[PDB]
């Protein structure tokens, strides 16, 4: 699903934000997309279950 756009520091669309949101694959920290702390973009919350 789309994500609720937060505010970047770089230029985009954050009307078009919503759907760049990053690939969930398993249930850990950044759903697996990555290990540093945080990422370019938020994770959606339901990466616990989708
Ligand atoms: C743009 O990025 C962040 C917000 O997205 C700005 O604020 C910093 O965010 C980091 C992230 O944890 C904090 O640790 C800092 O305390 C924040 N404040 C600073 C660095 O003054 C950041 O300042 C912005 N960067 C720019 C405009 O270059």
């Amino acid at each position: 699903g789309n994500i609720v756009a937060a505010n970047l520091n770089e230029s985009y669309d954050i009307n078009t934000l919503r759907s760049k949101s990053p690939m969930q694959w398993d249930n850990s920290s950044n759903a697996g997309f990555s290990e540093a702390s945080n990422t370019w973009l938020p994770t959606n919350s339901d990466y616990h279950t989708v």
